[PDB]
C-alpha cells in the first residue's frame, strides 16, 4: 500500500536525522573509549558484570538496519553505554571520568533532537 510507504518514507527519514545525531554523539568520545564492544577476550567476565552491553558500533548497525522505530529506543541505548561504563568501572578512571563528559556534553545535542523529531514528527 501507499500508506506502509509515506511510513517507510518517515522511519527513513528518521534513520537519517538518527544519523547525523549518532555521528555528533561519538564525535564527543575523541579517545574512541565507546566505539566498540567490551573485547570478551580481554575482559571475559564483564557479563557477569554487565547483562546489556552497549558502544557505537552496535548502535550503528542497528540503526543502518532501521531498527529504531524513535528517538527513545535509541536514547536507551546511549544511556546502556554511559550506566555500563558508570558500574563497571570505579570513580577515579579515565573510562568513568569519559562516560561523564559524554553524557554531559551528549545532553545539548539529545536536547535539539527531541524538539527537532517533535517539530518534524
Ligand atoms: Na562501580
Amino acid at each position: 500500500s501507499m500508506e506502509q510507504v509515506a511510513m517507510e518514507l518517515r522511519l527513513t527519514e528518521l534513520t537519517r536525522l538518527l544519523r547525523s545525531v549518532l555521528d555528533q554523539l561519538q564525535d564527543k568520545d575523541p579517545a574512541r573509549i565507546f566505539a566498540q564492544p567490551v573485547s570478551l577476550k580481554e575482559v571475559p567476565d564483564y557479563l557477569d558484570h554487565i547483562k546489556h552491553p552497549m558502544d557505537f558500533a552496535t548502535m550503528r548497525k542497528r540503526l543502518e538496519a532501521q531498527g529504531y522505530k524513535n528517538l527513545h529506543e535509541f536514547e536507551e541505548d546511549f544511556d546502556l553505554i554511559i550506566d555500563n561504563c558508570m558500574k563497571y568501572n570505579a570513580r577515579d578512571t579515565v573510562f568513568y571520568r569519559a562516560a561523564v563528559r559524554l553524557r554531559d556534553q551528549g545532553g545539548v545535542v539529545l536536547r535539539q533532537a527531541r524538539r527537532e523529531v517533535d517539530s518534524i514528527g
